[PDB]
């Protein structure tokens, strides 16, 4: 008994240098931080603490288009521990160097942590809203998680979000101006903003509801204490309640806060 | 209905300058390539071909000792899980003197991994034709080629073996005196590869933990080191169980 020709052959092969042609670096090196939640199981009731240890990841810089504080579309090749979806499309957002000069120094980084936080605030409301809303209401609005990202080559901080593709429309804006809903999906969205104002007892109001269907993005959270006093008012003058505001049993907006 | 103080607070603090301190990503990310097989499930009758794609894997350095100079490391994450995550792996580089004797370090590597696989293949065959009498089944680990970005260089990666490590023979016919079965089989296998390969090859430097070996030395006859083993190897009861002719004989009778 000895080694077949097949065997003898494969072994002799190894003895000599076999070819080695490594495909080149398909992508750009990046590190990403996330806003961690105490108990995510119950979003609304949870403390938001930033992460200290950044995950290494890689993203291929797809387009040369900066749509706008613009944003770029990039592809996530690999993500450490799979924070980002290794194999899906993300949006990289950032602000203008001028809207930055309008400050607080080293602005860029902060600005991003704030936007990611503002969005998390919306998410908490959303979670709370969907958590205690009559089973009559079919659609549940939702915001995707936003991550802090740090580019090395470009050397700058960005906010990253799961990029969605589909029918994108604006349900209302930080001016108080809203659209006249048609489908029920449209109604719920518009009622939600009204809701946040009630729930938070006039403390906050989520505006700029936009996105594709149920999945929302780039909202705008407003505090009563411009956008603070103004937007909160226009919205109350402008807003037109609907089927949901009824079903949610929410008091009219345009009325006296002393009765 | 309204909202509690918990949420009121969490929600409000989210609107407040929460603190952010960037710790430097721990450990370094590297690129690993492997020696693939056209039929992994039959190492002996399968062709080996290097891969072109280098999947990323993050590792954490632990040790720094030079026991070819090696180093202990822990895989924390690997793309498409090329490296078992949360597993210790060893990274060996080449002795400074051993390297300055031929871009070469990269080749010095692709060769040693190529080498171990041949041994790996030979073991698959051995374990295949092995009688029921020989229970222990020698095994070689799979080695990978990786590229450190920081240290800017290439190295080999093998899983860390736990347990008492010992060497049964070396590339010089120097072999231990079997104190138990295992050792007999380990000494035999070497003899058996020379028989199986028809004197073409000899696997020496049999070392590792238990039946799990590593870092072998494979000799090709042209054949001087092959001389020693022929003179020095003493057949044990195993060589017999495998019917391995007496190495010290005539090649033309
Ligand atoms: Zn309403
Ligand atoms: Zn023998």
């Amino acid at each position: 008994y000895y080694y077949s020709a097949v065997e003898r052959n494969n072994l002799m092969r190894l003895s000599q240098s076999i070819p080695f042609v490594p495909v080149p670096p398909r992508g750009e090196p990046v590190t990403v931080y996330r806003l961690e939640e105490s108990s995510p199981s119950i979003l609304n009731n949870s403390m938001s603490s930033w992460s200290q240890l950044g995950l290494c990841a890689k993203i291929e810089f797809l387009s040369k288009e900066e749509m706008g504080r613009r944003a770029v579309k990039v592809l996530c090749t690999w993500s450490e521990h799979d924070i980002l979806k290794s194999g899906h499309l993300y949006i990289i957002k950032s602000f203008l160097p001028e809207v930055i000069n309008t400050w607080k120094e080293d602005t860029v980084l902060h600005l991003c942590l704030r936007e990611i936080q503002q969005q998390r605030a919306a998410q908490k409301l959303t979670f709370a809203f969907n958590q205690m809303k009559p089973k009559s209401i079919p659609y549940s609005p939702r915001f995707l998680e936003v991550f802090l990202l740090y580019c090395h080559s470009a050397g700058q901080w960005f906010a990253v979000e799961e990029c969605m593709t589909g029918e994108f429309r604006k349900y209302n804006n930080n001016n108080g101006d809203e659209i006249i809903p048609t489908n029920t999906l449209e109604e719920i969205m518009l009622a939600f903003s009204h809701w946040t104002y009630e729930y938070t007892r006039g403390e906050l109001l989520v505006l700029d509801l936009q996105g594709v269907g149920e999945n929302l993005t780039d909202p705008s959270v407003i505090k009563a204490e411009n956008l603070g006093e103004d937007a909160i008012k226009n919205f109350r003058a402008k807003h037109h309640c609907n089927s949901c505001c009824r079903k949610l049993k929410l008091p009219d907006l345009k009325r006296n806060d002393y009765t």
